[PDB]
């Protein structure tokens, strides 16, 4: 029933993601000195610190918006990887599976609470 509960649920999930070793390449914006052509390939960079800061600033209205940005981290990894077997892309696949497994109930609970609110 709680329309606001998603926010703390997303903070807790982001805390788990930051503890997870697989998130290391995704915690901060990609450094252009390390990957000089990054912006030639990726139009909209995204990383977990930016997601956490957007959430803490009160700049997400729903968990769907946060999901869209987290999914952008993973699609940017798939777009920039030179191979489906690269280290960083393999880490992104595992982290994405972990994220999707945990975000499902957050999204479901929010959409149910909102449908109850508008009944
Ligand atoms: C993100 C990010 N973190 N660290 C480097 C990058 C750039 N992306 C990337 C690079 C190589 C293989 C696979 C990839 F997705």
């Amino acid at each position: 029933y709680d329309i606001q509960a998603w926010k703390k649920q997303c903070e807790e999930l982001l805390n788990l993601i930051f503890q997870c070793e697989d998130s290391e390449p995704f915690r901060q914006p990609v450094d252009l000195l390390e990957y000089p052509d990054y912006r030639d390939i990726i139009d909209t960079p995204m990383d977990f610190a930016t997601v956490r800061e957007t959430l803490e600033a009160g700049n997400y209205e729903s968990p769907m918006e946060l999901c869209k940005d987290v999914r952008l981290i993973f699609s940017n990894s798939k777009a920039y990887t030179p191979s489906k077997r690269s280290r960083i892309y393999s880490m992104s696949l595992r982290l994405s599976a972990f994220f999707e497994e945990h975000i499902s109930s957050v999204l479901s609970d929010y959409k149910s609470a909102l449908r109850f609110h508008k009944r």
